[PDB]
């Protein structure tokens, strides 16, 4: 919060305070938390109806320094996703200059929760049993319009680290995510088109359009028409059976059936099997592009901008080629001629509505030529051409209903939530920082410096090299798990259960699932996260040069400690290990914002460990730094992403050292921490430099000693902080000798970025929208940094410690308030007079159908009857339990 | 004009064995030869081995 | 390359009859004819002789 | 610079096991019948013909 006067500061929490760990029951960050803030609506509102295309900024009166007071003061909202490929130069719209953004994932299976087989199985067993005193090979095993054969063998040797279905859930959350610019203009920012492009301005009545494969420049377009896979280059292939055996001997271990309970709705089911297909060969298919009609700051040029999803340049790696196996639309005979298989298909693939060129060229709606025992020839398709004549057709509102189906299939809802999590972690992205004394700046047009972005983890995103598609993998950036064809193979028709799969209702997915406020909701939920991560990474004061080479170095044991536990890469027992540091930054956003992070079990031998975002990163990347004006680099300060206003307007309770400077109030402006503290000051043998109050260690460390490194102390830092906004600070050395650090040209501080004003707003005046927390301490070298003054600039902060002087500021004029959670579920839903109306029979209708998973009326004590020989049914000698992990007891010695 | 229907699996209401199928299979159990010889047949009109 | 193997009986966990087995040399002491005519045959699939 | 395709020998095929040289397999029959005795009355009796 901001802080009233400087009681209030003085008496906010320390830094371990919040990094405790918390044991309560919390809710999920929704994001309305910054909605009713900044925003018209509190409360509901139709979209329509609000105009959230210009709720997209923090606003508010601002006091100076000086006296003055500057009313209807602005701030931009950070974070964005789109990418221009064409931006603004001279007011004339041009071809960018510079490459893509690019994203990898380091995909695998882990420990989930335990596994056990259903009773569907131990019937199946039976009928095999007792199907074996017959000279009759007989279909007795038949599901759901699967042959007898296939049931078989999909009953067969069950993995032991359950089922997860995330990575599932990641490509339907960014396909989902790019589909939702697709709605009117009303209803999206116009900021977000202009984070990286400040220079443009969208146009409110029309809707952006989503194209595939339309980029000018850097062989962005795959191929065109004729498609290929933006990373590795290749193109898929992809095949329907009506049962396992026309599939290749290559590949019948690899094989997914298709369950009938999808399809279900009277709906076009060709292109729900579109979107499983989807949903399991590797992502992106095809960069997918946002064209929308923008004009110059004076109004004056239009045109059509063309934008990059930031969803759709992340690489989950998976299978080029699938064989999707169709259930059969009425039981008989397997299909040896042709008609008795076409016209006993439930659903005959056909491709959607766009047309595609080169080998395998394919007409628009053409029809796959089914597989089935003699045929002439062998039948299958490229997939990247499947999918490109899809592209075009799936939408927000058909995504709800078919995961509204799949949730009754699986859970759903916690799963989904968490994939969502990881969808906003990956993509919502910010512009490095540019120093200044005033409150706006931002790079020149079309610069590489205007286009660099960052995480809300304070890593850089990384860059292509060479025009698409990409000869070579770049390093992967984040783990996430697997969804294994064979255990999803027996999950699907019910042989198997976990914990974590307990079917649920189409009520339970979700409200971004739905909404076309969902863009600007993922928009406002990436906050929080570089709240937390930036109070990490300013508790301590290490440099920007000093993390970027840390992993490696031997100067200093501790700072290759420091960063080796903050990144994911320990196991046990063969599951995934969180990393070690990541879970302060998890305490810390729980005891920030009184709100839990979504997160996902893992499975130490039966144990079960949560795994947040926050603790599953990777090693590789540089980390944030902010610019010159004349677009130098800047090293010394510790990592920055956003002004900190956002930092502490929208946090419940705080860290001292971050909180906002208190407002003048008569006598009172702003104070500073002394000797009474424990602090004191540090002098060299220069009679003109002098620096704070600080630690009474720092009088005996020019270098910290090897395994050692700067304490947590949070008014030292204050103090530095004063130092530092004061316009003429000095960074130095103990003796008062330059650092190798490259340091801002004198007095400036990184500042946030510009955005066009609308009629009545001002810019932000002073240091309102400066970041001023990242207060440097630790030199890539193992020196002390030290902020100085000369004497004559020294006396007034000096006495302003001792309590005995006041420092001018600037403020905020705005006043604290934080909600109570908006809701519980997780997911929106309201009572019509037909819900109470129908009210008992759904409830209790419901429960029946969550305890019945792998349940059939008929019970082992009626199939005991028809048996030849009971004692001998496996079901008898071989009672069903739950795997234990990592692997169930075998060949015990007696 | 035309219609269509998705025809379903009924598995509700699960069928009891009756004590002619239990001796059946209790015969099949204790490799009774005789009972189902080449040229056995019910006044049903269909022969025992089926 | 190459590998060999000493192959060795397995006498351990010897086998216990079941009350068919025992019922049929039963039927072989008391001299029943009838038991192994020479078409009758198993739903299993052999003749009652072998 | 040259590619082709190469050769290899698995270590699995090179063990030697058993050895037992030859082998007679009996087969169960479709229908309840006595032995064979024309050639077309045995290929049409057993279950699967190899």
């Amino acid at each position: 919060p901001i802080s009233a006067d400087f009681s209030e500061v003085e008496n906010a929490p320390s830094f371990l305070s919040l990094a405790e760990n918390t044991d309560e029951v919390l809710k999920p960050y929704t994001g309305l938390e910054i909605q009713t803030i900044i925003t018209n609506i509190v409360g509901d509102a139709n979209p329509n109806q609000s105009r959230i295309f210009d709720q997209d900024r923090l606003r508010g009166n601002q006091y100076s320094a000086g006296g003055l007071v500057t009313q209807n003061a602005v701030s931009a909202i950070p974070f964005t996703n789109l990418i221009p490929r064409t931006i603004r130069v001279g007011n004339i719209l041009v071809n960018s200059a510079n490459r893509l953004q690019i994203t990898e994932t380091n995909v695998s299976e882990y420990y989930s929760n335990p596994i056990i087989a259903t009773k569907l199985s131990e019937m199946i067993s039976d009928q095999v049993k007792n199907n074996q005193f017959s000279t009759w090979r007989r279909d007795n095993t038949s599901l759901q319009g699967f042959n007898a054969f296939d049931i078989a063998t999909i009953n067969t040797a069950i993995l032991p680290n359950g089922l997860s279905l995330e990575s599932m859930l990641l490509k339907l959350s960014l396909l989902h995510s790019i589909k939702a610019m697709n709605v009117d203009a009303a209803s999206i920012n116009r900021s977000q088109y202009q984070v990286i492009d400040h220079n443009t301005v969208p146009t409110i009545g029309a809707p952006a359009v989503v194209g595939v494969n339309n980029s000018p420049v850097f062989g962005e377009d795959c191929g065109g028409n004729n498609p290929v896979y933006p990373f590795g280059g290749g193109t898929g292939a992809i095949a329907f059976h009506v049962t396992l055996q026309t599939v290749p001997d290559e590949r019948k271990s690899y094989a997914i059936f298709v369950p009938p309970a999808i399809l279900q709705a009277t709906s076009d089911a060709n292109e729900a099997l579109a979107l499983f297909a989807l949903s399991m060969s590797e992502w992106p298919h095809a960069l997918y592009t946002v064209t929308k009609q923008t004009t110059d700051l004076a109004g004056a040029n239009a045109g059509q901008q063309v934008f990059i999803p930031t969803q759709s340049t992340i690489h989950i790696g998976g299978r080029r080629v699938l064989d999707l196996i169709i259930p059969r639309r009425e039981i008989a005979p397997n299909p040896t001629t042709l008609v008795a298989a076409n016209a006993m298909c439930m659903v005959r693939p056909q491709a959607g509505p766009d047309a595609t060129a080169g080998a395998i060229p394919l007409a628009a709606g053409q029809l796959f030529n089914m597989n089935f025992i003699g045929a002439p020839a062998f039948e299958e398709w490229p997939m990247t051409s499947y999918l490109y004549s899809w592209a075009g057709r799936f939408d927000i509102t058909t995504i709800r209903q078919y995961m509204g189906r799949l949730a009754t299939m699986v859970g759903v809802k916690d799963a989904y939530w968490a994939a969502h999590e990881l969808n906003v972690a990956l993509s919502q992205v910010a512009p490095k920082m540019t120093t200044a004394a005033g409150g706006w700046a931002a790079q020149a047009a079309n610069s590489a410096q205007q286009s660099d972005v960052c995480y809300s983890s304070l890593l850089t995103v990384t860059r292509s090299a060479a025009n698409f598609p990409l000869a070579n993998q770049p390093a992967a950036d984040m783990r996430v798990y697997d969804t294994d064809p064979a255990t999803w193979n027996k999950v699907a028709l019910g042989l198997a259960t976990a914990a974590n799969l307990v079917p649920e209702q189409s009520m339970d997915v979700p409200f971004v699932v739905g909404d076309a406020r969902a863009s600007f909701w993922e928009r406002l939920q990436a906050i929080p996260m570089c709240i937390a991560w930036t109070m990490y990474y300013h508790s301590r004061g290490i440099t920007t040069l000093a993390w970027d080479n840390a992993y490696t170095d031997n100067t200093n044991k501790w700072l290759q400690k420091m960063v080796r536990n903050t990144f994911s890469t320990t196991q046990s027992v063969g599951t995934i290990i969180p990393a070690r540091y990541g879970k302060i930054v998890c305490n810390l956003y729980k005891n920030m914002f009184h709100r839990a992070p979504a997160y996902v079990a893992t499975s130490v031998g039966g144990k079960e460990l949560h795994i947040t975002h926050f603790e599953r990163w990777l090693p590789g990347g540089t980390y944030a730094n902010v610019y010159s004006g004349a677009g130098a680099v800047v090293n010394c300060f510790s990592p920055v992403l956003i002004p900190d206003i956002w930092c502490q307007y929208f946090t419940a309770k705080l860290p001292l050292f971050a909180g906002a400077f208190p407002p003048a109030q008569g006598q009172n402006s702003t104070k500073g921490f002394n000797s009474k503290q424990g602090l004191m000051i540090h002098r060299n043998q220069n009679n003109n430099l002098v620096a704070p109050y600080l630690e009474k260690f720092a009088d005996n460390s020019s270098y910290f000693p090897v395994g050692q490194g700067p304490e947590i102390n949070d008014m030292a830092t204050w103090n530095g902080r004063l130092w530092m906004t004061t316009g003429n600070v000095q960074y130095l050395d103990y003796s008062g000798a330059a650092i190798v650090e490259a340091v801002p040209p004198a007095g400036e501080l990184p500042v946030g970025k510009q955005i066009p004003l609308l009629a009545g707003e001002n810019a932000p005046i002073e240091l309102t929208n400066a970041a001023t927390t990242c207060v440097p301490r630790y030199s890539n070298d193992g020196r002390r940094i030290f902020t100085y003054l000369t004497t004559a600039q020294s006396v007034i902060p000096v006495q302003a410690c001792n309590r005995a002087a006041n420092l001018a500021r600037s403020c905020w004029l705005l006043s604290n308030v934080y909600a109570e959670p908006a809701l519980q579920a997780l997911g929106d839903e309201v009572e019509d007079a037909f819900d109470t109306l129908t009210n008992s029979s759904f409830l209790d209708v419901a429960k029946s159908v969550a305890e019945s998973a792998g349940e059939v009326p008929a019970t082992k004590a009626l199939t005991d009857l028809q048996a030849v020989d009971v004692s001998s049914l496996p079901s008898t000698s071989d009672p069903s339990n739950v795997l234990s992990q990592p692997a169930p007891l075998m060949s015990p010695p007696t």
